[PDB]
């Protein structure tokens, strides 16, 4: 009947979560996954109100294995300028082989912007001719579970020796209202949100460990190398 | 004749580059060069739309040689407070001897601001009496090539034992229009530009290597210790 | 050559790589700290001199 | 009934395996197990057509623990000649305490030959009086499972301080035909088999790990320290 209040409250509890995240009071989140040839995965996450992003150097995206280097500094020198380095190797296995960018479903996809630079942090060959970003939202796939969008994914390989990148990405929380969250009334709150943004960074040994111990316990969206979707659908669901 | 289209297109291609960088769609860039007594040079670069800056601690400006420390931590302690440390040396050679700040020609020089703090990151002796910046644009020299301004330079020595600094610098992209890039219509784009800014950091062994492998390959402006200008002039030039 | 002998070794430049071997000889047989060893060859090329009889080649 | 074709095919699939291995087209295999006092076990395996063997030095049979030596070199010197070394120990625990030789059931036991030398690789005291092998087949026990011979075993202890050995062993694939596999028609194929022979070498921490992760997953024969037989019976069996 309609007197199953445990049922109604369960459905409302999940719907409230879905809707709260999508309100101007909620989070918008981005993740950058860098995939290494040893099968480990670096994740960088940022979670903030209003807008959020991540910006990393070429060096910062390379694999680092905690408590386990001169040569890798020389690799960097030889990637910033051809034959600029004294490295003992042709291809550094610390270079990411691929990147996946994921946004929370509370992003507005039309606001997504990416600055994929070269190894010296120039977006498009020389600064003089560079637009500082590309709007790549059209490339984002919907990660879906049970018919619900649980996130958005952009996946690109770096399979060539010349794929040596710096990377920044940014998205704005959805706002279907005509209230500008950056209007004079609220602009200091957006400034404060820049300070309040929380960052997370970790290297998982395997995609399995990433799925088991990072994605799933936190109810985050993910798309794996086999094109399998992860996440939790909450809108009007028990 | 005027039917040399290869000529006309070459001149237009360079002029378009010059003008694009100076548009509100283009980059503004800053560089901080820290010069060490061993002749090596630390460069920090940031490239962003609308506005850009760099902010570093006292410790972060000191020389670090990758894959090549307890004592240098004690140096820091003895610089934060007189006789505060247990260091085995009078003068740390990891301290910068000089700084050069360079901006791209797309900066508005009247917007440049510098916060040169003491070693505990206070701009002017005590926080209570500190204005958080100085507007130093009047000190910037034009770096010129072939009559064209290719950048702006501020150079200062730190030749005394008491020159122990923290440092931040900021400039705004030129905007001769009456369109405020921070107006309500566009303010979220400036917020996004904070996330999209790309950073680069590297230590070059010698100024020669800096000129050869960092400045010149990227068409950046530079002024060397001999007062020689580097850069590329593009406005109405082949 | 053995499996182990074909793996990358960089002279004058290992416990973990022994455990990699154990985990490749039998699934979950090892205590290695990595999913894929980069010391594994990605490809092989066999070349013979033109003085071979190709119909005698065996692998 | 006789219309259980899944049954008939299962029995044929196993019988074909048994018979193929025993054909002149099949493998003959030998294993040398060296048992150390820390309970670890070195295995050397060789698998080849027609004939197969293993030959190891005194030094090569000693325990080596990967990524975990001057003294052990001196041990060798003091074992090659009495008081020839400057070692800091009476008995090296790296010396094997026992050896087990196992052959596949496709060997002809009457062809087995062993050269158990002294520590300087002399079969019988001085080269001048040495026959280069002993035919030891009469000592091999049948390893049996369910009434089927799954292999052949020779086990000997080295419990005395003077048991310091080099070791080689060899057997020929059974061939009940009158076709000599080394006849002129096929002798180059036996030469090629010397190159095609595949070798395996590994140290297992315990006999348990050897049984679980080496013997059993590969369907190899084994006889453990408790006289227990392992292997798989295939002739006319489901």
């Amino acid at each position: 009947s309609n007197r199953d209040f445990a049922g109604r409250e369960q459905r409302l509890f999940n719907s409230e979560q879905y809707n709260y995240n999508n309100s101007l009071n909620g989070e918008v989140s981005v993740w950058v996954y860098a995939y290494y040839s040893d099968g480990s995965v670096l994740v960088i996450n940022k979670n903030s109100q209003y807008k959020v992003g991540i910006s990393e150097t070429f060096k910062a995206l390379k694999e680092y294995r905690c408590g386990q280097s001169y040569d890798e500094c020389e690799v960097n020198q030889s990637i910033y300028y051809p034959n600029g380095g004294d490295a003992r190797k042709f291809h550094s296995n610390a270079k990411p082989r691929a990147i996946q960018i994921i946004f929370s479903p509370s992003v507005n996809v039309r606001t997504i912007k990416m600055a994929k630079g070269n190894a010296v942090s120039v977006p498009d060959e020389y600064l003089q001719r560079s637009h500082p970003w590309e709007a790549t939202g059209i490339k984002y796939r919907k990660i879906k579970r049970d018919g619900e969008i649980v996130g958005y994914s952009h996946y690109f390989e770096l399979p060539h020796e010349y794929n040596s990148i710096s990377l920044a990405v940014s998205g704005v929380h959805k706002n279907p209202s005509s209230y500008n969250v950056g209007c004079c009334h609220n602009v200091m709150d957006v400034f404060q949100s820049c300070d309040l943004a929380l960052r997370f960074c970790n290297r998982y040994w395997a995609e399995l460990e990433l799925v088991n111990h990072y994605i799933s316990p936190n109810a985050y969206p993910y798309l794996d190398i086999n094109n399998h979707s992860y996440g939790v659908a909450l809108s009007n669901r028990q």
